[PDB]
């Protein structure tokens, strides 16, 4: 495509140029490789995600099957979605975040005070994967398994097939002999009267909240350090004092938010950006553009820690918003905080960048505490 690739190499090290190019000459955009729509101005990824009627996560509606092991929480719109949503909402709601921020507290000086003696180390391996992993067990209330203590089989076809089904497996385990905490236990005890049926559709949402609470928290956490070490005094910024982190954080999420594109199934004849978007096919809202659309931030190219408002779009809208947000805050919030214990955070080698333009993350962020 001459005007957007989302896997050249050249665009994955600095996507957001060519973000910002698309979206001053076609905002709606037709891009014929990816056979969807490419939205990425604010007001029409808002658009999008905010009315499941016309553009839907349940791609069934366009005639395209569901996998079993997918039907899910994430993969249905109300109201089939409605008891499960509620469900989860009332599970995490329930859950003790002063409790988790102070044993998050506790693991990440642990993690930073034993990589403080290393002179160059990976911060995605050594720090945003082990912190992130913790966070999310410890929030569901389950024990890695001792034969896959990182969940590694389930990171990502019969293998694929396998993996979900044995992560499954683990699930129907858990929840017929839950914890003594966590989102998990509460699942269990909150499911009589839910109007939700212990079955796959349920599993299969427990394995999508899993994972929608460990690769998209690691690779947001990776993000915010490169940003914050590649743009010049932003990290003396913050070890001066001159921003507050509760604000960074929000920045960040804006600036390098890991979530590029949400899709979205059109089910109603919708005109977008001057363009025709038909019934049956497929719109992609690119907040990663959205969020650095200038019709909405002023020098949306520009990190600024302080800035006020900053109605982002990194935790989505509406129906399927986050329900995790609060516990990503808390560990971002955490993670800086425990960084700037440190006098010496550096870069200690180029950050390489995975190949993937859904869900923006680094393979390797080199990095030294001093
Ligand atoms: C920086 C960290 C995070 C970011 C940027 C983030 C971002 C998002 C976004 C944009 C969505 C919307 C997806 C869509 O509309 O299709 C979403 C959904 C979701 N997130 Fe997060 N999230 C983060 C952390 C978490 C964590 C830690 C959890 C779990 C505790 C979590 C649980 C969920 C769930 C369950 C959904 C699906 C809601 C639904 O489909 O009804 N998120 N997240
Ligand atoms: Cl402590
Ligand atoms: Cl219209
Ligand atoms: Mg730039």
């Amino acid at each position: 495509d001459p005007l957007f690739s989302p896997l050249d190499p050249a665009v994955l090290a600095d996507p957001y140029p060519v973000y910002r190019r698309l979206r001053e000459t076609h905002p709606v955009y037709w891009h014929a490789g990816l056979d969807s729509w490419l939205m990425t101005r604010h007001a029409d990824c808002t658009a999008i995600l905010r009315d499941p009627g016309r553009f839907s996560t349940d791609f069934r509606k366009i005639d395209i099957p569901t996998p079993p092991t997918l039907l899910s929480l994430q993969t249905l719109d109300p109201p089939d979605q409605t008891p499960l949503r509620h469900l989860a909402l009332d599970a995490v709601r329930a859950q003790d975040l002063d409790a988790l921020r102070k044993e998050l507290t506790l693991f990440a000086d642990q993690l930073l005070d034993e990589l403080a003696d290393r002179e160059s180390f990976d911060f995605i391996h050594d720090y945003a994967d082990v912190f992130t992993l913790r966070a999310i067990t410890r929030f569901i209330g389950v024990e890695p398994p001792e034969t896959d203590e990182a969940f590694a089989r389930f990171n990502d076809e019969e293998p694929g097939l396998r993996a979900r089904a044995h992560f499954n497996d683990l699930v129907r385990s858990w929840l017929g002999d839950p914890g003594p905490h966590g989102v998990l236990p509460d699942v269990v005890r909150l499911l009589p009267g839910s109007g939700v049926e212990a079955d796959d559709v349920l599993v299969n949402s427990v394995r999508a909240f899993f994972h929608a609470g460990f690769e998209v928290p690691s690779r947001f956490l990776g993000n915010a350090l490169a940003a914050l070490l590649a743009t010049p005094g932003a990290w003396e910024q913050l070890v001066r004092g001159d921003v507050g982190l509760d604000t960074a954080v929000e920045e960040l999420i804006r600036y390098v938010g890991p979530v590029q594109a949400l899709a979205r199934a059109c089910l109603q004849d919708t005109e977008l950006g001057g363009m025709a978007v038909k019934e049956g096919q497929v719109v992609t809202a690119l907040i990663g553009a959205a969020n650095r659309d200038p019709d909405q931030f002023p020098d949306p190219e520009t990190l600024r820690l302080d800035r006020k408002p900053n109605n982002h779009l990194g935790f989505g809208r509406g129906a399927h918003s986050c329900l995790g947000l609060n516990v990503a805050r808390i560990e971002a919030h955490v993670t800086l905080g425990a960084l700037l214990r440190h006098p010496g955070v550096r870069s200690a080698g180029e950050p390489v960048v995975r190949p993937n333009g859904t869900l923006r993350g680094l393979s390797r962020l080199p990095l030294t505490l001093g």
